[PDB]
């Protein structure tokens, strides 16, 4: 599959796991288990059209109020992510409020950013993330917002149809193009991915 | 049209107005003129239907780095929405960068929100507005007081002429802003595409 331009930064909000789950009669926690794979198979195919970064939102400060077991899913889901991805040649940072018991402590060793293997591509994680946090950060300690080593996305895909953006990084989505996939995120399929390149490279 | 719900404040990127002018045969600058009346319709639907707010994308700084004569013919046609939707029941609020050679004089008067007649629908209008400029200018709570505060939070944001995108639309109020794009040029506007967003946004 060959592209006339690709985006230098992919973000990826990886939605829609739970109506997977009830739509195939599961409990509502029980899809996140199968975002995993999706998401090593959309880092495998970046890997080799050269997507230089790429940036998953994982869960806010807000998500963390759903029922416990959702909230436990959707975490275990987020560290399963990370650790396989360190295993597979990834420059791994996880953005997000560490000042928080909801903060998962396993993820406090990617706060600062980890080459891992031949570190092909930059992968970012939103974790305990939050808009407000994020922008007011700077006060504290616009260079200087929590995500700030987070660059400009060129190009933003959502799934599960829903056509928001969530609070996801609200500095560096001022001017990217936006490709939203009506499926559920553990339907990925590669094409969701050409799809949303297809797109992008005519803006 | 019956709606069981509205949004409560509506964000309009009335983009295209070169590519339509250029696909008549014009100047690119000329198509901007040809989205003056298109706004005081969808305004006139607004208040028919019962929108309280609506916020218009007028330019940004980055904008004014275009062509004298685009810039001009844009900020002409800014100047004159303002003045035609003052004539209207409609409380205008202009937000923008008025330390700037660029902001036109004739908006200043604006930057204070005026109710006109009635004032049945507050419009508001970004003119030489930054997303930059907006949250620096909070120079902790500081967010509540970025140059776009008097502009709430946005329900829905409508964008013609296919991108999908804010260019830098105001950031803060945007950030969960459910999105819907026109195809057609903003000249081309027919309250189909309003009532279109309208029943994406209700039927969500």
């Amino acid at each position: 599959p060959k592209f006339k331009r690709l985006p230098g930064h992919i973000a990826i909000i990886p939605d829609g796991n739970r109506r997977w789950a009830l739509d195939r009669g599961l409990e509502k926690h029980e899809g996140y288990k199968h975002g995993i794979v999706p998401g090593l198979e959309l880092y495998d195919i970046c890997v080799k059209i050269g997507i230089g970064e790429v940036t998953f939102f994982g869960f806010t400060q807000d998500n963390t109020k759903r029922p416990q077991i959702q909230r436990k899913a959707f975490v275990d889901a987020c560290i399963k992510s990370v650790k396989e991805l360190s295993k597979h040649d990834a420059e791994l940072l996880v953005v997000g409020n560490t000042n928080s018991d909801m903060f998962p402590k396993e993820l406090l060793a990617y706060t600062k950013r980890t080459k891992f293997g031949k570190g092909k591509v930059r992968i970012n994680f939103l974790v305990n993330y939050g808009w407000y946090w994020d922008l007011t950060y700077a006060f504290e300690n616009i260079e200087n917002i929590a995500s700030a080593e987070i660059p400009r996305i060129d190009l933003l895909i959502r799934w599960g149809g829903r056509r928001r953006l969530s609070g996801m990084l609200p500095v560096q989505t001022v001017y990217s193009d936006i490709y939203v996939v009506d499926e559920m995120w553990p339907d990925f399929k590669p094409e969701h991915l050409f799809n949303a390149l297809e797109f992008y490279q005519d803006q």
